[PDB]
C-alpha cells in the first residue's frame, strides 16, 4: 500500500556538525551517527559558510530530470484517483531558516519556496512563494502542483515534526567534520526507521573535512545489455565461493549501494581477500588467504587517511618513523619509550632462529634506519658511529625533490641484497618513490608483504605523514600517497575482527597537523604532530 | 521514418573464422570451413560461446520486441536459428536439432518430409521473414554456412555479426565473406582466450531505479570538459571513443596512453622533449591465456630476448650485444655518454654493474666488464629461484637491480627496479616496479621482457605461468610520440600470440635464443615513434 513520503517524493536534506561538551572528554569519546548532530546557532549555521556543502544543497534542490516525471506524475495522479493536475523542485522550511536566508539570493533560485508559519500571512508576499500554515497542508499543495521531487530543508523542528510524522523517504546527511557552538541539533535518526545506503568521497572545504551520506527509509540502445552477458559467457556462477564465508556475513558492506569513502580502497582488498583468497601455509604457521598485486591512492591533500572502522593509535608509529629519520637501528632507544613495534624481533631467540647468534639483543642489524642514510656502509653494532659512512639517500631525495623535482630517480630503497641476512627481518617496505608536479609532491611506497588485518591500517598512516613530512621540509603541498602492495594476505586468526569491520560505516577522516616551524627532516619531535577531528568506531582486538 | 527488416525482426550473424593456409587485416580471419566441417575441428571455448549467444533470452524483453514486430506487420521463449543444409548436416546426429532454440533450414534439394526433426525448413530467404512474422522468438542468428552467410550480407540483413577470431592457421575451403568496412564497423573486442592450443578473441561487428539521481549528486564536484587539460580533439581518438567494449588486455596499455594524454601533466625532463607524465598504474596479463605482445603495432623480440639472456649471464660488456647486432645499450656506452656520466676511467660499452650484475654479484666490487666474477656478491637469481623451489610460500622472492651503492658507477641507473614472484597451486606470478616508464618505446618492450623472464623461471620451477603484473611508477608519453601514439590509439588489437620455450631446458642458465618461438602474432604495421 502506498504512502505519503514515497507518492510525493519528499526527502529532507541537511548539514551536522559536532558539538562542543563543556565536560571535558574526560574518558574515551564514543562515536556514533548522533555524533554529528549540530544544525545551528543564534538563528545562523555553526560554521558560518561551507562552500561545498553550498554548492552540493543547491545541486541536489535544484536537480530535475524531465523525462521521469511522467511516472511521478502519473503516481501522484491516480494516487489522487483525480486524471488532471519548467519543471522544478519543492523545498519547504521553516520561518527562521527564511528569515536566515539573505535577501539579495532570496528567494531560492529555481526552486518553488514553501514557508512553514503561523504569524505569516500570504498578504506580504507572492504566488510563487507559497505560505503554509501547518504540516497538514503541504500534501494538500503537493497535491495542486508540478514539481519533481520535494526537499525538507529544515529548521530544526521542521525536521523533527516531519520525521516522526514518517513524513521523510531519504535523508540527504552532510557530516561537517569539525566542532562548533550550536543552539539547535538535528533529531536523533533511528537505526530502525532509517539507514544509510550510500556514503560519498571525503573533501576538504573552509578548513574541515566533510563527506555526504544518504539515508533510506527501511521496509519494516537498449541491445547493449545482451553483447555484455554475452562477453561474461565464461564465468562460475555458483553458490559457495572457495573459501568458506555466507551471505548474512557482509550484510551491511553488501546493502551499502554507493561507496566512494576512500576507505573501502582498504576494506574492498579485504573483501576481495576474502571472496577470491588463496588458501596458503606460511611462515608464522598460521595460514592466510592471499592475493598478489593491489593498488590504493589516498589524496592527502583532502584527509588523512587514518583508518575510522576502527581505532587507531599513532605515537608508536611516528616515534619508528623518528628512528628510522635519525639512522638508528637500536631497539632499545623504542623500548625505553614503550614503543614495541621491534620487541619480538629483537628478543635472543628470534635472532638465533635468524641464525644471528652474535648480535646483541634488540640490535636489529642495518634495517631501515641504517639503509637511508648510511646504505653500503659495513654494520658493526648498533652504538657505532656511521657519521658520513655510506649513502645518505634521505638526503639525496630531499635534494633531488627541490633542486631537480622532475627527476625519475628519487628513490628512497631499504632493501639493500647484500645486508639482508644480516637484518633481524628484511624490509616490508621495499621503497618510496617520488613524485613532484606544481608545487605537489606524491609518494609511491611498494610493500612487498602485507599484513591487511594489523599492518596495513599503520602503514597507510606512516607513509602519509612521511610524505608531509618530506613534503613540508621541501615547500611543497602533499597530494597523493600511493600504496602498492605485493603478497596482500589477511590472517585466518583476523577472519572474524574483519567480518565486524566490513560492516561498520565509515567516518569522515582526520587531518594530520605539523608544526609549521620544521623545515628540515631531521628537526622533528613527536610534539610536533596533531591529529584532528579523528572520530572513529571502537577499538578491534585482531588475534 | 521506415525501419529495415534485420531492426525488426533482430536478425544477427555469428560465425568463427581462422587464418587460411605479412599484412594483416580483418580480412585475415576468414577461413570459416574444410571439406564440410570445421577447419579445426573442435573448439571448447567457441563451442561454448557460440551456445551461450544463440541460446540465451531475456524474458522481460520480448513484449517491447513483440509490440515492435506487430507493429511494422500491423496487428519458453526461444530464438531462432537459421543455417544453410549443408551445415545442418554436418550437425553429430545426437545435437540436433539444436538444442533450447528453433532450428530453421535453408534448402531446395530437401523439403520437410526428409527429415525427422522438429525443424522448419524453407526455400527462399524470403519465406524465413514470413516465418519470423509468425513466430514468438527473442532474436534470430544466421549460423552460416558459407553460401548463407553471403547472401544475407548482400541483402543487408545482418544487424550484427558476433565473430570469432581463431588464432591459428588451417586447411579451409569455404570463407566468411569480405565485411566492407564502410556497412559494419567493429563495436566491441572481449578478452582473449586460450583453447584447444590456440588463442582467440570474440568481436562484434555493427551495421553502419530512483538511485539513478544519488548518482547524479555524488558527482556534483566532478570538472567540465574543457578544464580537462591538454590540447587533444575528439576527432583524434574516434575510433578509440567508437568502442563500446575494450576488454581485450591490450587496452590496458592503450587505455594508459589516452589517460596520460588527456589528463597528464606538462613536465621538462632529463632529455629535454618535455612529457606528459602521471604516477602510479597497473596492468595485469594473464600468462596462461596468451602472450602480450603489443598488436597495434610491429614489434620484434630477438633483442630483448637477447638482452635478457645477457642479463641472465651476469654480463656487463655492450659488445655482446653488439656482436648479436642488438643495439638497445648503444648509445649508453659510448665515449660522450660515458664522459657525460663522468665515467671517464670507463672503456666504451663497458656499461658497469648494471642489471646482470646485480642479478649474479649484489654487492660485489665493480672492476671492469672482463673480470671473473665468480662467487663475488649475492647470486639473487639462484636464490629467487631456490626459494621459489623450496620455500613457494616466501614473501622475500625478490629480485632487485636498485642497488643504491652502485648508481653512479652505471652507465644509468635501471628503471626495472624489481621483481617479485608468487607461488599458488603450481603456478607462478611475477610483479615488476618500473620506476620510470616510457610508455611510448619502452612499455610495450619491458612487458614482453619480463612475461618471456615469468616463463623462464617458472619453468624452470616446474611451474606454469600464471600472471605478469607492471606496476609504472612516473609514467610518461614523449611529447615527440603524441602524434604516432594517436595513431596507434585508433587500431582495434588482433588476438595476442603465444610464445614456447623448449621444455627441455630445466636451469636458467640454459636458455639459447633458439628455444623462444613466438607463434601467430598478428599485428598492425610498424610505427616509427620520430
Ligand atoms: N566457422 C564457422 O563459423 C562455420 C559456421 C557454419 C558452417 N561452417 C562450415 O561451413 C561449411 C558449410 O557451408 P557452405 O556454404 O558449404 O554450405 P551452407 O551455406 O551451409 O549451405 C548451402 C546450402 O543451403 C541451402 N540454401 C542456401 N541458400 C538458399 C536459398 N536462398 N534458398 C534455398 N536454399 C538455400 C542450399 O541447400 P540445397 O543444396 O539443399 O538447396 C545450399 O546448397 C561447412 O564446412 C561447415 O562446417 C562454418
Ligand atoms: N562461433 C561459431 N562457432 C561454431 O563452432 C559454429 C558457429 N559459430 N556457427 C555455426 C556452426 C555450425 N556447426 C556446428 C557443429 C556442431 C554444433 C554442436 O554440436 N553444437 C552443440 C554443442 C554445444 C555445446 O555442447 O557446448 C550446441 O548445442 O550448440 C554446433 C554447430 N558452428
Ligand atoms: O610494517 C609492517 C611489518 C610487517 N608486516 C607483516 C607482513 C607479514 O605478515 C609479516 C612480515 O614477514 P614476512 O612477510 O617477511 O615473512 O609482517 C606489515 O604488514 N607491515
Ligand atoms: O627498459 C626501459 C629502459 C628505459 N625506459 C625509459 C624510461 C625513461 O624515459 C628513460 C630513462 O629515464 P630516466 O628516468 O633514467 O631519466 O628510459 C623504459 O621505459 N624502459
Amino acid at each position: 500500500m502506498e504512502q505519503v513520503c514515497d507518492v510525493f517524493d519528499i526527502y529532507a536534506i541537511c548539514a551536522c556538525c559536532k558539538v562542543e561538551s563543556k565536560n571535558e572528554g574526560k574518558k574515551n569519546e564514543v562515536f556514533n551517527n548522533y555524533t554529528f548532530r549540530g544544525l545551528g546557532n543564534k538563528g545562523v549555521l555553526p560554521w558560518k559558510c561551507n562552500s561545498l556543502d553550498m554548492k552540493y544543497f543547491c545541486a541536489v534542490t535544484t536537480y530535475v530530470n524531465e523525462s521521469k516525471y511522467e511516472k511521478l506524475k502519473y503516481k501522484r495522479c491516480k494516487y489522487l484517483n483525480k486524471e488532471t493536475v519548467k519543471l522544478q523542485n519543492v523545498v519547504v522550511m521553516g520561518r527562521t531558516s527564511w528569515e536566515s536566508i539573505p535577501k539579495k539570493f532570496k528567494p531560492l533560485s529555481n526552486r518553488i519556496n514553501v514557508i512553514l508559519s503561523r504569524t505569516l500571512k500570504k498578504e506580504d508576499f507572492d504566488e510563487d512563494v507559497y505560505i503554509i500554515n501547518k504540516v497538514e497542508d503541504l500534501i494538500v499543495l503537493l497535491g495542486k502542483l508540478n514539481y519533481y521531487k520535494c526537499f525538507i530543508i529544515g529548521g530544526s523542528v521542521v525536521y523533527q515534526e516531519f520525521l516522526e510524522k514518517k513524513l521523510i523517504k531519504k535523508i540527504y546527511f552532510t557530516r561537517i567534520n569539525s566542532t562548533y557552538e550550536c543552539d539547535v541539533f538535528f533529531p536523533e535518526i533511528n537505526e530502525n526507521e532509517y539507514q544509510i545506503i550510500s556514503v560519498s568521497d571525503v573533501y576538504t572545504s573552509n578548513n574541515t573535512t566533510l563527506d555526504f551520506i544518504i539515508y533510506k527509509k527501511t521496509n519494516n540502445d537498449d541491445e547493449e545489455e545482451d553483447d555484455f552477458v554475452y562477453f561474461n559467457f565464461n564465468k562460475e556462477k555458483e553458490e559457495k565461493n572457495k573459501n568458506s564465508i555466507h551471505p548474512n556475513d557482509f550484510q551491511i558492506y553488501n546493502s551499502l549501494k554507493y561507496k566512494y569513502h576512500p576507505e573501502y580502497q582498504y576494506l574492498n582488498i579485504i573483501y576481495d581477500i576474502m571472496m577470491n583468497g588463496n588458501k596458503q601455509s606460511d611462515r608464522t604457521g598460521v595460514g592466510v588467504l592471499s592475493k598478489f598485486g593491489y593498488i590504493m591512492k589516498f589524496d592527502l591533500s583532502q584527509y588523512f587517511p587514518l583508518l575510522t572502522t576502527k581505532k587507531l593509535f599513532l605515537r608508536g608509529i611516528i616515534e619508528e618513523l623518528l628512528w628510522f629519520i635519525r639512522g638508528e637501528t637500536n631497539g632499545n632507544t623504542l623500548l625505553n619509550k614503550n614503543v614495541r613495534i621491534w620487541e619480538a624481533n629483537g628478543t635472543r631467540e628470534f635472532l638465533d632462529n635468524r641464525k644471528l647468534f652474535h648480535r646483541e639483543v634488540n640490535d636489529l642489524g642495518p634495517i631501515y634506519g641504517f639503509q637511508w642514510r648510511h646504505f653500503g656502509a659495513e654494520y658493526t653494532n648498533m652504538y657505532d658511529n656511521y657519521e658520513n659512512k655510506g649513502v645518505d639517500q634521505l638526503k639525496n631525495i630531499i635534494n633531488l625533490i627541490k633542486n631537480d623535482p622532475t627527476s625519475r630517480r628519487i628513490l628512497l630503497c631499504a632493501w639493500n641484497v647484500k645486508d639482508l641476512d644480516q637484518m633481524a627481518l628484511p624490509p616490508c617496505h621495499i621503497l618510496c618513490q617520488f613524485y613532484v608536479f606544481d608545487g605537489k609532491l606524491s609518494c609511491i611506497m611498494y610493500q612487498r608483504s602485507c599484513d591487511l588485518g594489523l599492518g596495513v591500517p599503520f602503514n597507510i598512516a606512516s607513509y602519509s605523514i612521511f610524505t608531509h613530512m618530506i613534503a613540508q621540509v621541501c615547500n611543497l603541498q602533499p597530494a597523493q600517497f600511493i600504496h602498492v602492495l605485493g603478497n596482500a594476505h589477511v590472517y585466518n586468526n583476523h577472519i572474524d575482527s574483519l567480518k565486524i569491520q566490513l560492516n561498520r560505516i565509515p567516518y569522515p577522516f582526520p587531518t594530520l597537523k605539523l608544526n609549521p616551524d620544521i623545515k628540515n627532516i631531521e628537526d622533528f619531535t613527536i610534539s610536533d604532530f596533531t591529529i584532528q577531528n579523528y572520530v572513529h568506531h571502537e577499538k578491534i582486538s585482531m588475534d
